[PDB]
């Protein structure tokens, strides 16, 4: 349906390797979109096409206001182009750099928006597996929007992954609930509960669930995080249960 000459490319958004992402406009509708440009070249040379057609399968047929939209696509046999919803306030990664920490209010608010979106995801049997600030985007009203269902169902940051996954074991939708715990912490503290300087050391830190709270960490948070980051998936809060945590209802600007 679409082709390249359909768009005026604009400002580079991000890099990353996959390829690049550009802001751009549909010539004839004047619509504003994010265009991710992925090279077929390095696509096979690193064998991932199966996860791509599948990111699309999910992200095209999915619909929450807290999930980014794919509109579709096309190719030229050098690259594939994804036609993406554009999130004008950028990454939650960059807000985090910009303010180093977040406050309890913003945080819960993001934890909420993320639980609904995950909740809608898990209703439909889907596990994102890769929610991390760099994949968390922001709408004009400043709402959270999850992107990037690439690794959806050695090598790449361990920080957000739960024991069972990192050890290669049998997992469920409960994994995203560990991520959300790590997320929760990461917002309040400046950096992931399990950070490290190496991947083998982060392997350890995660396997043994070794995290601690800076003094300014309220007990409301200490509780949501302690409960979300239990090694055993059985005893991980349900998504509904999360929305309903005393600390969440008190702080979310829902
Ligand atoms: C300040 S910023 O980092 O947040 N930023 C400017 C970049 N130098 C920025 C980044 C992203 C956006 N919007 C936007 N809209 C839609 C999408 C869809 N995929 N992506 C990826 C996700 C972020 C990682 C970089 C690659 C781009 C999108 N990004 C705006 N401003
Ligand atoms: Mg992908």
């Amino acid at each position: 349906q679409w082709a390249l000459e359909d768009f005026e490319i604009g400002r580079p958004l991000g890099k990353g390797k996959f390829g690049n992402v550009y802001l751009a406009r549909e010539k004839q509708s004047k619509f504003i979109l994010a265009l991710k440009v992925l090279f077929k070249a390095q696509l096979e040379k690193a064998g991932v096409e199966h996860q791509l057609r599948r990111e699309v399968e999910i992200q095209s047929h999915l619909r929450h206001p807290n999930i980014l939209r794919l509109y579709g696509y096309f190719h030229d046999a050098t690259r594939v182009y994804l036609i993406l919803e554009y999130a004008p306030l950028g990454t939650v990664y960059r807000e985090l750099q910009k303010l180093s920490k977040f406050d309890e209010q913003r945080t819960a608010t993001y934890i909420t928006e993320l639980a609904n979106a995950l909740s809608y995801c898990h209703s439909k049997r889907v596990i994102h597996r890769d929610i991390k600030p760099e994949n968390l985007l922001l709408g004009s009203a400043g709402e959270l929007k999850i992107a990037d269902f690439g690794w959806s169902v050695l090598c790449g940051t361990l920080d957000y992954l739960p024991p069972e996954m990192i050890e290669g074991r049998m997992h469920d939708e409960k994994v995203d609930l560990w991520s959300l715990g790590v997320l929760c912490y990461e917002f309040l503290v400046g950096k992931p509960p399990f950070e490290a300087n190496t991947y083998q050391e982060t392997y350890k830190r995660i396997s043994r669930v070794e995290f601690t709270f800076p003094d300014f960490v309220t007990e409301g948070a200490r509780d949501l995080i302690s409960r979300l980051l239990k090694h055993n998936p059985s005893q991980r809060p349900m998504l509904r249960e999360v929305l309903e945590h005393p600390w969440i209802t008190a702080n979310s600007s829902k």
